[PDB]
RNA sequence: AAAAAA
RNA sequence: AAAAAA
RNA sequence: AAAAAA
């Protein structure tokens, strides 16, 4: 089992959109496109590669 | 044996509020609704995703 | 499946023009010539070897 | 075999005042009240949870 | 295979001087002297042994 | 083969002092009295423990 | 120990 | 989101 | 390349 999926992957399926901040402190606005095994696809005016390693948190913009 | 998940899930059924110290400092504030190998759900106004690799320290409020 | 190679593979082939960002904030640019399961190889003025575990995100200058 | 372990279990057993300095440089201080593979417990007036990930050094007060 | 080994191994072989640079932005500078699986040996003045997982880039101070 | 082993080994015997250079670019000081595989002891007033990931460069004082 | 420098 | 504090 | 911002 997991959990990780089933958060991203609801976040995924309604649209909503997230705060993804990174290490560093830096946050980052979108939606998740998609993601695998190390990676999240993060969708504003374009879709950027956001490896999980550099991930502090994923914070919604409202209740899941 | 484990540490890590009595720990957590001692802090999860007794409801007890914890700060979470990220690697850089940042302390996040809430409480731990679960958790799974690589990352941790933390309530507050909403439930974020803590990923484990980006924490330094889980501290509790009171003792457990 | 993957995610990331696909991604990563697409603008490779695609000549397209990338921001990689660091895990301290620093914005590399240039193009994917090509890339392993550790490393990615970006050209500008030369060729340098970029290790993934230093990537937060890699951004597309153009949608792909 | 190992060293990591050996190490620790004596400031354990001694109940050595230890500094353990993570990764960010801040100086955590207490006394190694347990450890698994992944992180050490570490008590003052609480006991706090620290993963080994963000640690830098493991510093006694006075030799082992 | 891979492509991380071909490019440090020609560096090696053609002792070019090469800048690595660590996560934290520092810039060392030197020549491969050789290298393994977790680390990178670099010489200036003297060898010193430089892991990989501080890397960032190993960036040429002219192509191959 | 290895490189890290040697290279660690050999200022170990020869009672080399060594600069140890963290991620965040903190400098330690003192000689090695041994290591494994994750972890490195350290001995200057006292020996700490220096965790492996934490470590950017190990730097003899002199060539060895 | 900056609830966080697209 | 400092093409980068030997 | 801050022997180290509980």
């Amino acid at each position: 089992q997991s959990l990780q999926d089933p958060f991203l992957n609801a976040l995924r399926r309604e649209r909503v959109p997230v705060s993804i901040y990174l290490v560093n402190g830096i946050k980052l606005q979108g939606q998740i496109e998609s993601f695998d095994q190390f990676v999240i696809l993060l969708k504003n005016t374009v879709s950027q590669m956001v490896y999980k390693h550099a991930i502090s948190t994923v914070v919604p913009s409202r209740p899941v």
